[PDB]
């Protein structure tokens, strides 16, 4: 909806509860990550999912070895998430265990190829062409990439081709980067703001 | 005492507690408790019981408690994960080192303001490792050092490679590795190993413990 998903990462219920209900009327997907889970516990995402009828995408970052990547992704279902994030960086055998196990209960992976802070451009700009080829190797469909470096998302965006579906999150325009991605992800500019709704109907009117 | 700047973990073994379910969980874990006096605790088990569970840990058997959460996000989100982890009781915290400087620091900062500490890891275990993680590690531990950091993970089924960290590392740094590997020589070079489903999947957990160690 509006292209817009919403990283809700306020760290006690009633807040996110309320910042959520608040923009609702703009949003249909909300990415749920690890301060709130690890704050009020996985229940939060069956709540959020049946009191807000939206998609969730559990950001969990997966970067484990496969054995355990493959735990926290059947956790992470069984919570009811439709999607989750995770990491190309640790290799293709750790991102096949997410896969088979979305496969397996009829949910989707995330790939997330480039990260959008400054210390990204250490270690993991240099792979994300790379990151990406593979995700495509193994027949990712879904991709998340860097809303600040609008040319790093570019050549991912060529990478991965135009069947798939790509998200941004970080700083950047929402003009030029819904000319990559096919949506923006934000977070404190939302749920920080004194009227989170108008926040969001301020972004979309872009 | 092998050590004296640092304190080893009993019998240089670390259990990691990857069970779902918290009754098999804490009766495994209690079971061994007579050779082990430190656990890693992970997703696995968190996000099946909830974060209460590294409490009850502390309090029913007296462990230390190492939350393997690879740390992996933003330098915000990764201040947000640790403080809301040391809040739930742990001692240390296992961060990714790849993401960059900056999301390190973040965890180094809230370790500071909460008087814990922050492991870093460099290297995984696993085959996958070789594809982008090993050609950064010798990197990422240079940058750790910078940082001052001066607890490491490495990965036991590469022992040449543990080697080679702990040179970068220094001696005085803090090492532990999980993954297949020969206890004997993984112990040349890592303060301890870290071992999982040998133990935890074992009949006699009790038994494969005190087999490893034995073999060491
Ligand atoms: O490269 C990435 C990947 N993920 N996120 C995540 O997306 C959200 C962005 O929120 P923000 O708009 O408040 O900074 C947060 O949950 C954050 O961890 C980034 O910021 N950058
Ligand atoms: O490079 C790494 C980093 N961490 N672990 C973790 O250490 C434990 C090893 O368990 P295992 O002995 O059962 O394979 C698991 O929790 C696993 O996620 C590895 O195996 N390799």
């Amino acid at each position: 909806m509006n292209r817009l998903i919403l990283a809700m990462d306020l760290m006690n219920r009633d807040d996110a509860l309320r910042v959520t209900g608040e923009v609702r009327e703009y949003i249909d997907t909300v990415k749920i990550g690890y301060p709130l889970v690890l704050s009020e516990g996985m229940d939060i995402i069956a709540e959020f999912r049946k009191r807000f009828g939206c998609r969730i995408i559990a950001d969990f970052k997966v970067a484990d070895i496969p054995e355990t990547n493959e735990k926290i992704c059947r956790a992470t279902f069984k919570a009811g998430a439709d999607a989750i994030i995770v990491h190309g960086f640790p290799g293709a055998d750790s991102v096949r265990a997410c896969l088979n196990v979305a496969e397996e209960m009829g949910r989707e992976v995330f790939l997330l190829t480039e990260m959008s802070h400054p210390g990204a451009e250490m270690f993991i700009q240099g792979a994300a062409d790379e990151i990406a080829r593979m995700g495509v190797d193994l027949g990712v469909k879904n991709y998340v990439g860097p809303s600040t470096r609008p040319e790093r998302l570019s050549r991912l965006r060529e990478i991965i081709g135009q069947d798939s579906f790509l998200i941004s999150p970080g700083v950047g325009d929402p003009g030029e980067t819904l000319r990559f991605a096919d949506a923006i992800i934000v977070g404190a500019s939302i749920y920080l703001a004194d009227n989170p709704a108008a926040a969001a109907a301020g972004i979309i009117e872009s």
